[PDB]
């Protein structure tokens, strides 16, 4: 893992490991999730920023600010199989006090070809009340400086599945799987869920048979709410439709929506 | 990762990742198991064995035959910190007609130092009938020439706790975790779910203060009988000891078959 000569990206490369695979002996669709999170934090660590809070700035910790994810684009052309070296290329680039954007390219060590791409839209935030604020001016130089000021977008094309509104799944969801519940494991150094749970979570109301014959080539994840340690999670799916499906996640109980978003699989 | 001069024994280093950590900064006890697992899975591809099944032998594929874990020990002194690189290193070594051993020994790749040392007792299965078996002459001869012949042991002490008879949990236990199911992610690449999720469902019953304030340093696990996909599981726990020990059951939430048990041992922080 290091910096590129300018100091305004980073790279890394991975060994797929035997337990990170699925049926087809590649890479699962939150391995490469996982990858793309320890990445940027290697990335965050390499140009000063300690442990604990992920990016947070000098002044974020003092006034108690945080970078949550707010929305999530991945697209998988191939998955790396089990032993195969991923090189991913990450970088941050600034949205005006909207919030931050953060890229990956995922490429093969030994072809050089970009096997994949992602995209994330982050927004500032309290860690003790959860409210959202704009992007002060302040915290603004003290980030900046590891951002290239030119537009470097991993996902360039004019109207492109990364920024599309996603849309609220209409009950009775077509698919399901109820009683979601997260464990340990599923727990960040921080005590909350990780941001990658949720993508498993979405995919369990998938039926089996789509998972056998198609791969996932896109996903797209709205982030809306946290789910505590004791909440319990409802994954509901619908065939909007290669095979679309829209998706949504709630709480068991009164139903308060966590997360919605839309995969596209390809046949094998 | 590499075979050591011998070729003998099998040696990775790994860099403990972000996701891989617990509260503490420190890996947490299934990253350990992962990583035994992972250069385990690396040492058997080093000497010839192919990708399809783990270790398993021209005439064990002939006959349907698979290696399985039926007893997994863990003993950490230090866990690793985020960032910091771990060296393990592992070989096999027979025990007779009873099948076989796999151990393994943690070390600091900076101070040299081990920090946690485990071991794992495999039997011979049809993969299909899913009946034991002893270990067949024809298929010893194919494994043993990538053993050590002398006894090489990462528990070698008289009555340790690698070898003790484990009990069985009495009702009502004092503390359970109910209805834990699955996930794709929890499935390995011939659909069974990965035995590092056991030992993650059995930690579920532990309660959380004890989490808090307490290292996990010994776990001892048992692994009767396989969960499936569709199944649902329910662990149970109760204190059985400045020191804490704990007697464990994972048990079908339904007919309440037992699939695993076990023992944990755990040190004020
Ligand atoms: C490039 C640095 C490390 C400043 C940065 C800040 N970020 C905020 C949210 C997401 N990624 C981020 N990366
Ligand atoms: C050293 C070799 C690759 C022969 C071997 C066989 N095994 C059976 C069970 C567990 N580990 C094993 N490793």
């Amino acid at each position: 893992g290091s910096l590129t000569e300018d100091g305004l990206s980073y790279k890394e490369k991975f060994v797929v490991r035997s337990y990170e695979v699925g049926s087809n002996k590649t890479a699962t669709v939150e391995t490469i999730a996982n990858l793309l999170q320890e990445v940027g934090c290697n990335h965050a660590q390499s140009v000063g920023f300690s442990t604990d809070g992920f990016a947070t700035t000098t002044t974020m910790r003092k006034l108690h600010l945080i970078w949550v994810t707010a929305r999530m684009h991945i697209e998988i052309y191939k998955y790396p199989a089990w032993g195969d070296v991923v090189e991913i290329e990450t970088w941050c680039q600034s949205e005006g006090r909207i919030g931050t954007r953060r890229d990956w390219i995922l490429k093969d060590s030994v072809t050089g070809e970009v096997t994949g791409r992602a995209t994330s839209k982050w927004v500032m935030m309290n860690q003790d009340t959860r409210r959202l604020q704009k992007v002060s001016d302040d915290v603004r130089d003290e980030y900046l400086v590891f951002c290239p000021q030119e537009p470097r977008l991993a996902f360039p094309e004019e109207n492109n599945r990364s920024l599309k509104k996603i849309p609220k799944l209409e009950d009775p969801a077509q698919y399901s799987m109820i009683g979601l519940k997260p464990r340990r494991a599923d727990l960040d150094m921080n005590q909350h869920v990780n941001n990658v749970t949720y993508i498993g979570w979405v995919l369990e109301s998938i039926p089996q048979e789509i998972v056998d014959t198609h791969e996932l080539q896109v996903i797209t994840l709205d982030y809306r709410r946290e789910c505590q340690q004791d909440d319990v999670v409802d994954s509901l799916t619908t065939t909007t439709s290669d095979s679309q499906f829209l998706h949504l996640l709630r709480l068991s109980g009164d139903g308060q929506e966590i997360n919605r978003g839309t995969t596209l699989w390809r046949k094998k």
